[PDB]
């Protein structure tokens, strides 16, 4: 380009006039300075040579004086800031915090952590460790540290109870060098789809894991699903070991390879695993897999004893964690 860097801000500006002010008059000037310039065949030097052209005001000019200089304009940095469709997306960076709530606190003023830290009235209890941990929650945890966490809450299950199933999923299963966070899942074979619901099969697994002082704070605590915080132990170490979030899943018996394999993942290895069991006639939940008829019409849960059978079901050869990319 000649001009492009000039035509780029300006369109961008007058988006802004539409989206976001309905000042649609300010729209049609910026674009009308945005085509000129695009027409013009010499390369603005500076902000004076624009003005001549009869679509570039002195305003204008004004604006595209800075951008010559500096490289980037004042005006759209705080506009790129105070964009209500992307202050919600920050907000949502804290866990308890969805859109929902995101859209709850922005219109009403709120929308940084300092300002979320200026009214902690208007956010329930999950929000607010979220919001107390957020650094924290930010960092990575090393895979020397998951590996350490693994075997703190897989020695407390089997004490527990040898029976209890346990496995850490998600990228860590699949050997990645850093983790977001903590997911395991966990099952019993008293805890089957045709049995009673067994909240106390987690609790206990939760409350021991708080009893060693390795759960520090509980987010949310159903009845199939812990969701919460977690910390190694030190000794007494300049910055100790940062909180990190937790998540513990009950799964039944007969259905819980079948959520190792979705919580293991990786997003896009899931997606190309079910398109491929719907292509042999199968689909796949994080519960089940069923054959697939002509229509939509799904059959009986087959028996998964292991990852390895549903690989079988849909003529694939058993994956690898670390391949599931």
């Amino acid at each position: 380009t000649l001009n492009g860097g000039i035509t780029d801000m300006l369109v961008e500006l007058a988006n802004f006039e539409k989206n976001v002010s309905q000042a649609i008059h300010k729209y049609n000037a910026y674009r009308k300075a945005a085509s000129v310039i695009a027409k013009y065949p010499h390369k603005i030097k500076s902000g004076a040579e624009a003005k001549k052209l009869p679509g570039v005001g002195t305003k204008i000019a004004e604006k595209i004086d800075e951008f010559l200089a500096t490289g980037k304009l004042r005006k759209l940095e705080k506009i790129r800031q105070d964009d209500t469709s992307s202050s919600i997306n920050f907000l949502t960076r804290v866990t308890g915090i969805g859109p929902s709530a995101a859209r709850k606190l922005v219109d009403e003023g709120i929308k940084t952590l300092e300002d979320l830290r200026k009214n902690e009235d208007k956010l329930n209890h999950h929000q607010r460790i979220g919001l107390k941990y957020f650094e924290d929650f930010e960092k990575r945890i090393p895979r020397e540290e998951m590996l350490q966490m693994q075997d703190i809450v897989l020695n407390e299950v089997k004490k527990l109870d040898p029976e209890y199933i346990a496995t850490v999923c998600g990228s860590f299963r699949r050997g990645a060098e850093s983790s977001g966070d903590m997911d395991v899942l966990l099952t019993h074979p008293n805890f089957t789809s045709e049995s009673s619901k067994q909240p106390k099969l987690l609790h206990r697994v939760v409350e021991q894991l708080q009893k060693v002082r390795f759960i520090t704070d509980t987010l949310s605590k159903g009845e199939t699903k812990f969701m919460g915080v977690c910390q190694l132990p030190s000794e007494n170490d300049e910055n100790e070991y940062p909180h990190r979030r937790i998540d513990i899943r009950l799964q039944p018996k007969d259905q819980y390879y079948c959520g190792v394999l979705y919580f293991t993942g990786s997003d896009i290895f899931n997606k190309n695993m079910r398109a491929h069991a719907l292509e042999k006639g199968f689909t796949i939940n994080e519960y089940t897999i069923r054959p697939l008829g002509v229509t939509g019409v799904a059959g009986e849960p087959l028996p998964v004893d292991s990852e390895q059978d549903i690989f079988d079901y849909i003529q694939w050869r058993y994956r690898e964690p670390k391949d599931r990319s």
